[PDB]
């Protein structure tokens, strides 16, 4: 309760998107509702990285590729990073959390990702991955790669959490449309990140810290997450509804989640009434044994509307 945490809100949290749906998703939430953190592209496709919202870029492999980047072939963007060892740890310094947000199907952001997950790894960050799996219409060949890197990527760090992107058309439906079904995949890996950031740097009156974080997320490994937002009256049991109900969280069993945190974002308003409800709900689908955060976040540019985040951790 009252105790806070070392490091609570003043927590250094940096945000790296690795290849180019990374980068994408990453200068998407530069250029939105994502504070507190330190955005950062990086690409061994030195073209790529010109010109775009995140003011810290790396280039990678500078020697093997030539700013041309690895040609969708992921051991070329392993490469290009073992290469930057140095470099990427450089740009690591100080931080307290990281977020490594790629597109898996790839070639840069596929193999570079585990390496920069590793350097942080070490350097004794926590390390939070947030990833996309390719949509079935890319192809198995692309698919495939993408398994394989998040097999890789598991290996090193704290916390994988996987997108299945398919689970984005099943949402989409009608509108569904290269266009949308990227742009949501951005939004998407945007609310990942902002979920839990924002947990620790806008705390509501209820509040988590980078304590209670690091104890739900650290070594975990592999998490899936899902999202509600309701309004009026019961906007509460209802956003939470939602939120369980969300396909992106349509076949995970959380009684076996070892680790559930819970976000909360709303207007001034938000009772302690309401955070009861959502943590009531949350408290029966879980295991008894699940060690349970969950937390408030204030946002002043919204209204009547409550958005409930749930991640489900150590599956
Ligand atoms: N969210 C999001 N995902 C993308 C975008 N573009 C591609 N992807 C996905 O992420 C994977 C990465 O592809 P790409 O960025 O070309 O790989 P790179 O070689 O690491 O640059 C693809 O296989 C797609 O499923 C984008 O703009 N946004």
């Amino acid at each position: 309760f009252e105790l806070v945490d070392n490091i609570a809100q003043t927590a250094v949290i940096k945000v790296i998107g690795v290849g180019g749906g990374g980068g994408n998703a990453v200068n998407h939430m530069a250029k939105n509702n994502v504070e507190g953190v330190e955005f950062i592209c990086a690409n061994t496709d030195a073209q790529a990285l010109k010109n775009i919202a995140a003011r810290t870029v790396l280039q990678l492999g500078p020697g093997v590729t030539k700013g041309l980047g690895a040609g969708a072939n992921p051991e070329v963007g392993r490469q290009a990073a073992l290469e930057d060892r140095e470099r990427i740890s450089e740009v690591l310094e100080g931080a307290d959390m990281v977020f490594i947000t790629t597109g898996m199907g790839g070639g840069t952001g596929t193999g570079a990702a585990p390496i920069i997950a590793e350097v942080a790894k070490e350097m004794g960050i926590l390390t939070v991955a947030v990833v996309t799996r390719p949509f079935p219409f890319e192809g198995r060949k692309r698919m495939q790669i993408a398994d394989e890197g998040i097999r890789a990527l598991a290996e090193s760090v704290d916390s994988l959490i996987t997108i299945p992107n398919e689970k984005l058309l099943t949402i989409l439906g009608k509108d569904a449309s290269l266009l949308a079904a990227f742009a949501k995949a951005d939004d998407v890996l945007a609310g990942a990140v902002r979920g839990i950031s924002d947990i620790i740097k806008r705390p509501g009156m209820i509040n988590v810290d980078f304590a209670d974080v690091k104890t739900v997320m650290s070594e975990m490994g592999m998490a899936m997450m899902g999202t509600g937002c309701a309004s009026g009256p019961n906007r509460a049991r209802e956003a939470t509804e939602a939120a369980i109900r969300n396909p992106l969280l349509e076949d995970v069993n959380l009684q076996g989640a070892r680790g559930i945190l819970v976000n909360i974002t709303a207007g001034p308003d938000l009772s302690l009434g309401e955070y009861s409800d959502v943590g009531n709900i949350i408290e029966q689908f879980a295991s008894e044994h699940a060690t349970v955060k969950v937390g408030t976040v204030i946002d002043a540019d919204m209204r009547d509307e409550l958005h409930v985040t749930v991640v489900a951790t150590g599956l």
